[PDB]
């Protein structure tokens, strides 16, 4: 439960630092520096507006941009999916 | 069960109270009043726009608004999560 | 499993029947005949722009449709959850 | 397991390729060919915009792409959610 979370945050965290620097420079609103990065990621995740609102803008500019957000969606979903089941079970 | 829709009822009417006061004057349309408010956090809730539609327009004005946003919709999604469960495991 | 697939169509037919009728004539597109709504009601069930897109357009003509749509997801929402762990416990 | 995310590979190619055919002359952005199509059913399957972005605007052009866009998600979705609970019980 609890390393489940640290593995969530560590891997948020690396993310947030690879995005920045992968369409920082082309997507600034979205990604300019780690803090805009970090909330983008978060919504990402909530899977709000993840493809008409920022993925597919991205792929314009970046073809392949698809090889990190893809894989970034089916890992924190299934993290987080982990990681609330984890709490519900420790506590009965 | 009773108990989980007791403190989610609680935290989304403290909540929509919050809101209707930070950002009630600058985004009327969304927190004008308690009911404006509350039709609101429950979009946000069902992660409905809640950044391109809602979050991302009120941090233009208001810069840590995530800081309300992003711990209501961890807090009443995994409340509502656990509600759900609840009434099926019991 | 099979009542609550019952429960579920039955619930969908009469919110579709409802809606047909309250919305139908003030928005043709997502209500005007049965089949319309039913397409509709089952986008606001997955949670698709139920609000942007739908529900805040209907309320500037019928202030109270909150009424009827947030119950609708409510209901269905949790039906369907119910109705997913339902086969996937039955199959175990 | 194996075999859940093997049907769900397996489903998604065969839907890709469906799609690529039906839809890929009338919108080539979100069809024109098995990647795009890859890309826009992965969307579809996490409810994105589904039906305002996607499959409204497909039934303008054609009225029953309904019978093939309901039917990917209610399995896909599923599929998915016994996949997910599948790792989590192993
Ligand atoms: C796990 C989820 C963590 C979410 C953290 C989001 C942090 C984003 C943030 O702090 N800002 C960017 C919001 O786009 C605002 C600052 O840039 C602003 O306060 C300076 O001004
Ligand atoms: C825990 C979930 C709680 C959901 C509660 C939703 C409340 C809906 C708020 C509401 O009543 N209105 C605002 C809709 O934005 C409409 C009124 O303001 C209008 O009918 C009279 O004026
Ligand atoms: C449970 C979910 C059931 C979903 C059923 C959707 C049926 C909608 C539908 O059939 N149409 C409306 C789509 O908006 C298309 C027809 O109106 C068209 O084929 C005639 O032309
Ligand atoms: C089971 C989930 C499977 C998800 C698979 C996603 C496939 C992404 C498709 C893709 O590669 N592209 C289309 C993106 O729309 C980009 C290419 O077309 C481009 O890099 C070369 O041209
Ligand atoms: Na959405
Ligand atoms: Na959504
Ligand atoms: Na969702
Ligand atoms: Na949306």
């Amino acid at each position: 439960v609890g390393s489940v979370a640290a593995l969530l945050t560590v891997v948020f965290y690396i993310a947030a630092v690879m995005a920045t620097n992968l369409y920082g420079a082309t997507f600034p609103e979205w990604f300019g520096d780690l803090s805009k990065s970090l909330y983008t990621l978060f919504q990402v995740m909530t899977l709000e507006s993840w493809s008409m609102g920022i993925v597919r803008p991205v792929m314009n500019v970046h073809p392949n941009a698809w090889v990190f957000f893809i894989p970034f969606i089916m890992l924190t979903t299934f993290t987080v999916l982990n990681l609330f089941i984890g709490i519900i079970v420790d506590a009965m």
